[PDB]
């Protein structure tokens, strides 16, 4: 009685694995993963058995794999005894004799075609599943991986990796069938009610924990957002705010995202990337005219740019969508005497973005690459105080650009995905203009809150198992950071779950 | 063969447990912990045995404990059979008969005096140790807990709790005698070198992990600092900076600290708390004169206030210790035209601190309680740009004041403990002025680095097992936040390891 694992690489949606007798992709790292996982063994005097169909045996050139015994399931291939590393069996059930006799086999790997996977799961011989999800779906398939039965549960999901602009994941599925520390902590929590800090940050209940079966393998960095969602649902205090829509809020959280091998755009919900880019390039250009965003069919600043909202916050003198000195005005004209959105501020104010770029490419090991938007003097003139307040940038020894962001208030339903994608795109732009590669993105959140009219929606978003991140590439290298256009961005391999409508609280 | 656990409450240093036949403290929560841990049982048809000496049996009033069988070790007490909840044994070895016969006993708890603990450990009958460390040491003891033998290792250390201004801990010691997920992650790390984000944040090696035996029980929040120290030692990239002393640096980290039941002042090193307080009140008063700190025998700002350092950074015109518009000038006079440290700036600039207090006590549920020190216009005039750049404050539904701090650059050897204690004291001051209780302190670090001249020292600090946090109390309620004086602070139960000299990099 030894272990049996199905090793497979399938597409993310349709679960296709092959086309015309070959793989529908060329990912060398996946072959390396196959080689390393099939050579995994605890005994040096034992080999691992790789069961495969005849057509798969043809796909590998009918040659043996080193340090492994290949078992071909075929009703026509002659049971050749010349090659000791390859043996042929007439059916799959008879091939499962390594459990009974043949003690020189330690682990068994089912890695054949659809005709092998299907009746290896049907006969219930499989204990584990090493699945490699690949983000290709607009191509042609003819061989698919069967839907994983409900008897299996996912226990691990790696981060998203990139190869030839193709995104891919790694997942493990298992066949589901020291307590003293836990008991002492539970007793100490029963004693001190909310005096033990652990009770103020309770672990989220399973009913609001996205993919609860993945406990110790939450490597995919979209979990940095979903687990924050769950923590707010679990420990969020019901509080009122400036809007009539109350929220559930907690304080002091963080999220990490990788940008070397992927792009942190959420897959559990289709995110409007064009509006994000237009807002970001609007910031970079130094503009505060909301009509310029509305003309480009982007209405995220319409709620805070209506005449009624401006007269209500005491800015009735201001023009329709003249938002005042906000994001992008403090970036390019910090401490500049603001008049209207039509004046020419070229020259006035401290151009933080230009100095940031100059410092990033002239003195990388510096610790002062800081872009601030919090200006106490101009706060009263703002239509909305800065939410993403502070940002710091960092150059690694291998010429990568990482970014930290401190955000005073985060609306996890609408503001958070936009902030993640926006600062990722900004880091990528800064890295290209300065000549670096994108690094990591850390977002530090003060007041992380969920509006109460989003509870039905966000819960739905927590019911969707995450898919690998897409890739974001630039079609041309620009000379100045302001020269970016929407046509320059290529979004590759983004297959998210359907969009989830949520109303903005004005 | 069942489990045996020594339950004891001892002082942190001398390990005293009693005085003149009674306890040297009255901590009700510890008695509740005793009651809950000795009644912990998996079988309802079984009782737990509590072994104690005769003098301890006298200390509990010679009355039985509910749902438990008390075993008194005494050579004089008559073996009375009237009370079924109390039994007398002549020696400790004969009392260890519940292992052989008497299957109605599930767990055994050694809870006697020094004379029982010593030869319960000497005879090696003890499997576990539930130790309650109490931070009282300037009192009189007459009964001590023996030094825990090397066969035991700590596996858990709770957070610091407070009762009657007394700090205390909870620790567990044990007698030392799914792998697929780990193997898959190791293989994925072998494939992608530093492309897998996990490899850029490797888990610290045991040789640089403070108290490595405590794996799953690092609850004490001084570990939030020691684990960051270890992570910098593990993943720190060797980088140069403005000073000749190079560092090992990483980017994007955080630390959490509780302030409801303790005070985050490091115990692994004696920290000069008075200098921290004097710097903080110097900030609050709006001062930029380094001579005011030097006159109070505080020399932390002498390196950045020397004539040579000012002439080197291009401020040779400036006076001796005139540091320029820095912390506390941006707090009280933001965007204020700075001249020298002798002028009267009362009135000019935006008083961020006053508005902060006003917003904290007039509009608590607000999300804009923000104090910034990063001013791009005044950066050139500063002797040293702000390290603790931004701070946000938050009022919970139970009227507690929590604080987030973003620090762009952190010197984990000298700057970090000072920053932790300083912002803790500042949060407590704001809480008293606004009428709240202290909450939590979250510190977010951008460039967390360790100077190479501190490597010998900090490693030493990582060899010291943490002791419970102290308490910090105020002797009087002040009318204005600037009225605090050093004589108003009482530091209770601070018993740190000896101080570790480390040179500041100018
Ligand atoms: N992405 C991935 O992880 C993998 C993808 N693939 C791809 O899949 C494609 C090929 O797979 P597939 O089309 O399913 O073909 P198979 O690899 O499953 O091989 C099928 C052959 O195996 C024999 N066989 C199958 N079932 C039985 C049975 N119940 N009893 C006896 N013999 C049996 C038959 O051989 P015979 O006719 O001689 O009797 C049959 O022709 C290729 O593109 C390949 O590259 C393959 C492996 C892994
Ligand atoms: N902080 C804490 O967790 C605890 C503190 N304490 C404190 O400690 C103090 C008391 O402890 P302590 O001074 O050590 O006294 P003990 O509680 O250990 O009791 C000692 C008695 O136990 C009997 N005894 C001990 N060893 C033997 C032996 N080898 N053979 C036969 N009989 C033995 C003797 O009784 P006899 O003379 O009758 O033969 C002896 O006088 C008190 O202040 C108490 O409150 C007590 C428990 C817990
Ligand atoms: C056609 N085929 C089937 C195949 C391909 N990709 C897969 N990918 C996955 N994730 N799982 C599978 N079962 C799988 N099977 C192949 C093709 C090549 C090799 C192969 O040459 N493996 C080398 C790997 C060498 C390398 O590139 O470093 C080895 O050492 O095993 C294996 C199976
Ligand atoms: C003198 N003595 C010995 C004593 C006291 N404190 C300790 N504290 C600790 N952490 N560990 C011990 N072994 C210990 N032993 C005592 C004194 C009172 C009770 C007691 O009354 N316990 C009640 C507690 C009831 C309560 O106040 O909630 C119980 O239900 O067990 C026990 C032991
Ligand atoms: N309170 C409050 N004030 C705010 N002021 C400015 C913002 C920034 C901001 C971000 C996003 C939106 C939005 O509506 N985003 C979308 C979400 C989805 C989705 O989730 O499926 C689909 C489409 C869109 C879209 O607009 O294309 C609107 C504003 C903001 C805020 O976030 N909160
Ligand atoms: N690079 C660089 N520039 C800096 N400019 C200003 C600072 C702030 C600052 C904090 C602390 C000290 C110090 O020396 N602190 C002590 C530490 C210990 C100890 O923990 O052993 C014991 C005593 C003292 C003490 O002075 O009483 C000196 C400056 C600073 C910095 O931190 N780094
Ligand atoms: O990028 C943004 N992210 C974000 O989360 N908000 C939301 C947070 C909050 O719901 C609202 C501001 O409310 P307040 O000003 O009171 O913090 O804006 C706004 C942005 F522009
Ligand atoms: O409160 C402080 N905290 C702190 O960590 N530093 C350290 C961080 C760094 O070692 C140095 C700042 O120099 P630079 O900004 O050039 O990195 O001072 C200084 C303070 F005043």
């Amino acid at each position: 009685e030894k272990n049996v694992s199905i090793v497979v690489a399938a597409s993310v949606l349709s679960s296709g694995i092959g086309i015309n007798g070959q793989l529908p992709w060329s990912i060398s790292e996946d072959l390396k993963f196959f080689s390393k996982i099939t050579n995994n063994k605890c005994d040096s005097n034992k080999k691992n058995a790789l069961i495969m169909g005849r057509k798969t045996w043809d796909s590998i050139g009918r040659r043996p794999l080193k340090n492994r015994i290949i078992v071909v399931i075929s009703s026509s291939l002659p049971q050749d005894e010349a090659d000791p590393n390859v043996v042929v069996f007439r059916n799959l059930e008879d091939s499962i004799e390594n459990l009974m006799n043949d003690d020189s086999i330690e682990n068994i790997f089912v890695c054949g075609g659809e005709s092998i996977y299907r009746d290896a799961l049907k006969d219930n011989f499989v204990d584990r599943i090493y699945l490699t999800r690949v983000a290709l779906e607009d191509i042609e398939f003819d061989t698919y991986f069967p839907e994983i039965p409900e008897t299996f549960l996912p226990v691990y999901m790696s981060q998203t990796f990139c190869t030839k602009n193709i995104s891919y994941d790694f997942m493990i599925f298992e066949k589901q069938e020291l307590k003293s520390i836990d008991d002492t902590v539970d007793l100490l929590g029963e004693i001190f009610g909310i005096r033990k800090m652990g009770n103020r940050h309770k672990f989220p209940k399973e009913e609001i924990y996205n993919t609860p079966s993945i406990r110790f393998g939450r490597e995919h960095y979209e979990f940095q957002y979903l687990d924050l969602l769950s923590r707010v649902l679990e420990n969020g205090a019901y509080r009122e705010n400036r809007t009539g829509i109350s929220t559930y809020s907690i304080f002091g959280q963080m999220m990490r995202f990788d940008m070397r091998e992927s792009f942190p755009l959420l897959t559990t919900k289709k995110v409007a990337i064009r509006s994000i880019f237009e807002e970001l390039i609007w910031f970079i250009k130094g503009d505060t005219n909301g009509n310029h965003l509305i003309e480009k069919k982007v209405y995220i600043w319409s709620g805070n740019g209506s005449k009624e909202y401006l007269e209500r916050i005491g800015l009735g003198h201001r023009e329709e969508n003249d938002l005042g000195p906000i994001y992008g005005f403090q970036w390019r004209h910090y401490n500049g005497e603001y008049k209207t959105m039509h004046d020419d501020y070229t020259g006035v104010g401290v151009d933080q973005l230009a100095k940031l770029i100059e410092t990033l490419k002239n003195n990388p090991k510096d610790r002062r690459h800081i872009l601030t938007a919090w200006n106490p003097s101009a706060l009263s003139q703002m239509a909305l105080p800065p939410c993403h307040v502070l940002s710091q940038y960092y150059v690694t020894n291998d010429n990568c650009l990482s970014c930290n962001l401190y955000q005073r208030s985060c609306d996890l339903g609408l503001g958070s995905p936009f902030n993640i994608a926006s600062y990722a795109i900004l880091t990528m732009m800064l890295a290209q203009v300065c000549g670096y590669e994108p690094g990591e993105l850390a977002i530090f959140i003060g007041d992380a809150h969920i509006y109460e009219n989003h509870l039905t929606q966000l819960k739905e978003q927590l019911s969707r198992t995450p898919r690998p991140f897409p890739q974001l590439k630039f079609k041309r290298k620009v000379e100045n950071i302001e020269d970016f256009k929407w046509e320059d961005i290529e979004l590759i391999g983004y297959y998210p779950y359907p969009t989830i409508k949520m109303d903005m609280a004005v």
